């Protein structure tokens, strides 16, 4: 496998496993790289999640504009914008932004629970028709990514493909797929991944997940080409030792490596 040799290459300079899966949504062009193999999903989680309140949101009126008085014992290590608007309470939308634009944790605890929990954003997933993606823990526990551990974990393709019928295909209704893109592109977080990879001028929504341990780190994004039908791609990685560090350089190179293989 020819078209896999530079992904070899660059896992092995990197000490860990890649994951790559990407679709040109125009051409039907795909490359893939350990695309079917298991990555924790870290952070990554959030920007489904948002997605799956963003679907109950079509069926239970105002939900999306309903406040939130949360308390301190909501609070989590990490949650930026939870903390800044403790005093002030959030509505549903803001806690879907904080959590997808920023990684906030009790933003997304929060909207994990008005799920029924990891079970209940599992049960999203399924009914889009993603039979890979599993959300077993909250935040911070969801981020061990031990090796072998299946909990929370999903393949790059499949993550691709439940991405590409949320943000591009008919799995939300039409204001919703445009609220989720928009916070997609408005991420703060994803400046030196697959954002990286791309020509200044093309437009992306990205959400990066970081486990930090056993070199776990990710990113998925679409990402829009000028005049061109979207791409949609997905970059994780690992690594079988716990103090094994992640890279963001490694994650960017995979997806210039991804929009280079595309037909
Ligand atoms: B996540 O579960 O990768 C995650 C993200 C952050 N963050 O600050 O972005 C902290 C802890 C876990």
């Amino acid at each position: 496998n020819l078209v896999a040799e530079p992904f070899a290459k660059l896992e092995q300079d990197f000490g860990g496993s890649i994951g790559v899966y990407a679709m040109d949504t125009g051409s039907g062009a795909t490359v893939s790289y350990r695309a079917e193999e298991r990555f924790p999903l870290c952070s990554s989680f959030k920007g489904f999640l948002a997605a799956a309140v963003l679907a109950r949101s079509q069926q239970q009126a105002g939900l999306l504009d309903t406040p939130i008085r949360y308390g301190k014992n909501a609070l989590v290590p990490w949650s930026p914008i939870s903390e800044k608007y403790l005093t002030t309470g959030m509505t549903v939308a803001e806690l879907s932004a904080a959590a997808v634009q920023y990684s906030d944790n009790a933003a997304a605890n929060l909207l994990l629970k008005e799920l029924g929990g990891p079970a209940g954003l599992t049960a999203f997933m399924r009914s889009i028709g993603d039979t890979t993606f599993r959300l077993d823990r909250w935040e911070l526990e969801l981020n061990s990514a031990i090796p072998g551990d299946a909990r929370d974990t999903s393949s790059p393709r499949a993550v691709t493909e439940s991405l590409q019928k949320l943000t591009l295909g008919s799995a939300l209704a039409a204001p919703q797929r445009q609220q989720f893109v928009d916070w997609l592109k408005g991420n703060t977080t994803g400046n030196h991944r697959i954002r990286a990879a791309v020509p200044a001028d093309w437009a992306v929504g990205d959400k990066t997940g970081t486990c930090g341990v056993y070199g776990t780190a990710n990113d998925y994004a679409v990402v829009w080409p000028t005049g061109r039908a979207p791409i949609v791609l997905a970059v994780y990685t690992r690594a079988p030792n716990k103090d094994d560090k992640h890279s963001e350089a490694v994650i960017a190179a995979a997806a210039r490596l991804a929009l280079e293989g595309l037909g």
